[PDB]
Order: C-alpha cells, then sequence, then structure tokens
C-alpha cells in the first residue's frame, strides 16, 4: 500500500527501526509495519499495570482509595508525582493516574509490587488473550531496550489489540474502562508524537514511551470528530545505545496514517 511504502522512507530516513500498528474500529482494518516484530516497551508498559489494577478493583471495589506508601528508598530515577508524596501515602488511582499522565516510575514499581511482581502484570495480559506481552523487570532497568533482547517488549499488533480491548472493548468493567480511557485523555507527556501529527481536533489519549537506544514509542486511542476511534501503536528504536529520541518520527507515522484515511 501507499501507507506502507510511506511508512518504510519514513523509517529509512530516520536511521531506525519503526513499528506500527493501526487498528480503524469503523471495519476492524489493520494497518501494520513491522507488526510481528519485537519492540522495547519501556512506558507503554504503564498501561498494562495500571490496567491490571483496575481489573483487581472490579472484585475488591475500594482497592483504588488504598493509601500505599511512599518511602524514600522506593523513589527510582523518574518520579515528578511521587517525590510530591516522599513520607506520605498515595493511593492507587493516584498511582495509576501518576504512571500513566507522567510516566512516574515510582508509581509503576508501586502498581507492580501490588499485583506480585512483573509476572503478575504479564499474568493479566495473557488472561485479556495477549500471549506476546511479556514484562519481565521493574523500573528502571525494564528500559534497557537492549537490542534483541526479549524481555520487556510486546509487538505492535499485539499491543494494538490489547489496548483496543481495554480502551474501547469490554476486558475491563465498565467504569474501570472509562477511569482507563479519562487517566489515558489525561497524558501530559504525548505532546510531540502521535498527538503532534493528529489534527488537533481530535481527541486523543495515548502513553508515550522511552528509553535506551533512542527508544521512542507512543500507543494512542484516537477519536476523531464524527467518524469510529483508532488505535495506533508507534515503536520506534535506534541502533546506537546513547540515540537522542525520535518524537518527531512517531508524529510522522501518525500523519502518514492520517492521510490514508
Amino acid at each position: 500500500s501507499a501507507v506502507q511504502q510511506k511508512l518504510a522512507a519514513l523509517e529509512k530516513s530516520s536511521g531506525g527501526r519503526l513499528g506500527v500498528a493501526l487498528i480503524d474500529t469503523a471495519d476492524n482494518t489493520q494497518v501494520l509495519y513491522r507488526g510481528d516484530e519485537r519492540f522495547p516497551m519501556c512506558s507503554t508498559s504503564k498501561v498494562m499495570a495500571a490496567a491490571a489494577v483496575l481489573k483487581q478493583s472490579e472484585t475488591q471495589k475500594q482497592l483504588l482509595n488504598q493509601p500505599v506508601e511512599i518511602k524514600p528508598a522506593d523513589l527510582v530515577n523518574y518520579n515528578p508525582i511521587a517525590e510530591k508524596h516522599v513520607n506520605g501515602t498515595m493511593t492507587l488511582a493516584e498511582l495509576s493516574a501518576a504512571a500513566l499522565q507522567y510516566s512516574d516510575n515510582t508509581a509503576m514499581n508501586k502498581l507492580i509490587a501490588q499485583l506480585g511482581g512483573p509476572g503478575g502484570v504479564t499474568a493479566f495480559a495473557r488472561a485479556i488473550g495477549d500471549e506476546t506481552f511479556r514484562l519481565d523487570r521493574t523500573e528502571p532497568t525494564l528500559n534497557t531496550a537492549i537490542p534483541g533482547d526479549p524481555r520487556d517488549t510486546t509487538t505492535p499488533r499485539a499491543m494494538a489489540q490489547t489496548l483496543r480491548q481495554l480502551t474501547l472493548g469490554h476486558a475491563l468493567g465498565e467504569t474501570q474502562r472509562a477511569q482507563l480511557v479519562t487517566w489515558l485523555k489525561g497524558n501530559t507527556t504525548g505532546a510531540a508524537s502521535i498527538r503532534a501529527g493528529l489534527p488537533t481536533s481530535w481527541t486523543v489519549g495515548d502513553k508515550t514511551g522511552s528509553g535506551d537506544y533512542g527508544t521512542t514509542n507512543d500507543i494512542a486511542v484516537i477519536w476523531p470528530q464524527g467518524r469510529a476511534p483508532l488505535v495506533l501503536v508507534t515503536y520506534f528504536t535506534q541502533p546506537q545505545q546513547n540515540a537522542e529520541s525520535r518524537r518527531d518520527v512517531l508524529a510522522s507515522a501518525a500523519r502518514i496514517i492520517a492521510e490514508g484515511l
């Protein structure tokens, strides 16, 4: 297709490896570029941790209000929200919001702990039919993004399908799905990524991720005005361990996909 030629040209111009999956919910059509290759998830994995806690709250109705202590020893490398609450508590709701909307790594580690470790996050993925996602490490080491390392990876196709199920499908209860959507729509880290390649009038909920090897990711649900929503996953990684982030590549991929509809 024209879109795949343009995405391949974009990739060639970028020097890295680009993975894209689009699901158009109007007809369930899919556009894939390197759709079945593994990419490091980096912070995009926080969506799965938050959703797993939301799933627990379907049975434990008050779980999201449970206070969780933030101690100095809990702080890792990037904790914009948790740092404001050291020697205090945050609820699981506040930690989920922080992990999603500010990419707080301490918050992610608390969500992982609540689930019984990375294996508990992976288990949730398996329970909703995602056989590809794997979370192996906690923050910050899950972002090493080493070429060829399968730890902490997924594929674009799998993540697009999973994100669709979590936000537009019924993998979560109705209250929980709405909460997840609200959290994603309120993300603060995404202005230069998928959002930057889309009409300003469209509503986007997204989760970015970045890591070593210049890994630059974004996963989004998109509500165009007057049209069925879309799910778009854009993963990008580079050959040099110290490469700089390339959010512009994600914006450009989003622009190419949007042109094709």
